[PDB]
């Protein structure tokens, strides 16, 4: 990888396009057959509410998994960072 | 392709989000080892100048090339529509 180098890169950039990203802080993934199945840590402003990190968590999800058409899993949380 | 489809539907993403375009009237894509070339018409105003066609064409290359990595050659022409 080679590969996932390239879907890694996407990946991080699709998410740090999300609005209240604060950074991928860590991101695994790993090939199921052709599928990718993903898991990521985005940091967040430590002053937002649980309910709106779910929210980013899910916003990027939603970002990600629409950019990427291969990936089959996402798991994202978040953690406070700045 | 299979492979080229979700290039394909990357390419026209990516260009059809550049001010100015259009649509995507025409997409040729042939891989040439692991790498894409590729020949892309796209619809501008009518009413746009010369000058003002050549410049969408040229952040449409910018746009499409910085988003596809795979992509080491592409043409871009303009034709007017609606
Ligand atoms: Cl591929």
């Amino acid at each position: 990888g080679s590969h996932m180098e390239a879907v890694q890169n996407r990946i991080v950039e699709a998410a740090e396009r999300v609005p209240g990203v604060r950074g991928v802080i860590h991101l695994r993934a790993r090939y199921v057959g052709q599928d990718i199945w993903a898991d990521m840590i985005i940091g967040v402003d430590p002053e937002n509410t649980v309910e709106q990190a779910e929210e980013i968590c899910e916003a990027v999800q939603a970002a990600v998994c629409g950019k990427i058409r291969r990936i089959e899993s996402l798991h994202v949380s978040a953690e406070a960072r700045e």
